[PDB]
């Protein structure tokens, strides 16, 4: 009976709260690797592939490799752009 | 390189839990389109809700833009995934 609007909806908030920290801390890693790389573009197609190959074989109730891929291809690009304006800045 | 096989193999522990917290995302919003089956699915005042509430926390480096992005295709999925849940009942 927990099942009520209000208690699902406080645990999405805590889920958006641990996702939010983790892509956070992902940019964190994305930082680094920027650092340490400085390539003229940021884009390993060959690595991004390869994220998305591993994580399909992996043991989900709901994802698949659509939903992978839509998620991944939004997170890829915010992880690009990020790397590139900070490459930009500090230079 | 050295260090950006570290770096990496963190990245892919990161990706591990991103990939675990959206499916279970997925989950609570199969429970709520169960419970809500008599109404909309797109409800913009709680997305909006979502947003101005993760936009107040303490990130090193996500802002409004950064999360608007990411979260307009985590509700686009959610949408979606819902809808097509909604499908598979009689
Ligand atoms: O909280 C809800 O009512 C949901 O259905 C979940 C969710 C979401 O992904 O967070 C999904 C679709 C709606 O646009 C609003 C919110």
């Amino acid at each position: 009976l927990d099942s009520l609007l209000e208690n699902l909806r406080a645990e999405i908030d805590a889920l958006d709260n641990e996702l939010s920290d983790l892509l956070d801390k992902r940019l964190e890693i994305a930082l680094k690797i920027a650092l340490i790389k400085q390539e003229s573009p940021i884009y390993c197609p060959k690595r991004e592939q390869e994220i998305l190959k591993r994580l399909s074989q992996r043991d989900f109730k709901h994802l698949n490799g659509e939903i992978l891929t839509g998620f991944y291809t939004e997170v890829f690009k915010i992880s690009r752009k990020f790397q590139e304006n900070a490459l930009k800045e500090l230079k």
